[PDB]
């Protein structure tokens, strides 16, 4: 059971974005991560700053404004602490990755 | 009978509460006015409302979130947990204040 799931962030100016490239027809859900290991689902909301959209080459792409929900100033830094799932069409998780986004880099 | 806590984290603050057998809990942010506001996770107040993976219901705010206030060098946020049947009655109304350490600023050491 290979976890192989390429995935990436790039800072923006406003926001980041992390980008996830399933294979076979695989879907990835984004889940934010607290102190508490709490997991918050990432759906469309503009007053968090949080979008969810399908990019042309079929990845996915979470966007996260460096002033939106759950996202906290760290050493002068925004980090936001997601958890990716990587999913047949079933709903089923194949994989389960977490990853720290600090921006800007490094 | 309902069993709640809370805990202080460094940026925000939880409230755990496990209802009995069918019933739920329902989470009102209370201010100094007595005003019952209604949690929705897509909001600027920075609070949210999740069920943990055992069915207990968790109440996360960060620190600078609404109506969280600073008294005696301590943040502090108003909760009123309501208990209900499946029937949409009130079983049980309780009222929490979470206190939770705030850094006093370097003029401290004035
Ligand atoms: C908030 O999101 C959680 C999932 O992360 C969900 O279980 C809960 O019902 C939501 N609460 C709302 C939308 O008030
Ligand atoms: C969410 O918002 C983005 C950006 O406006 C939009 O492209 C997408 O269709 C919306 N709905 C989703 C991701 O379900």
């Amino acid at each position: 059971q290979p976890a192989l799931l390429q995935y990436h962030y790039d800072c923006g100016d406003f926001g980041m974005q992390l980008l996830a490239y399933p294979t076979r027809g695989r879907t990835v859900h984004f889940k934010v991560l607290d102190e508490f290991g709490t997991r918050f689902e990432v759906a469309n909301c503009s007053i968090c700053m949080h979008w969810l959209n399908t990019g042309e080459d079929g990845g996915l792409i979470f966007s996260a404004g460096y002033e939106g929900c759950h996202v906290l100033v760290k050493d002068g830094r925004y980090v936001l602490r997601v958890q990716l799932e990587e999913m047949l069409l079933s709903g089923v998780v194949a994989a389960s990755y977490e990853v720290q986004m600090t921006c800007p880099r490094p």
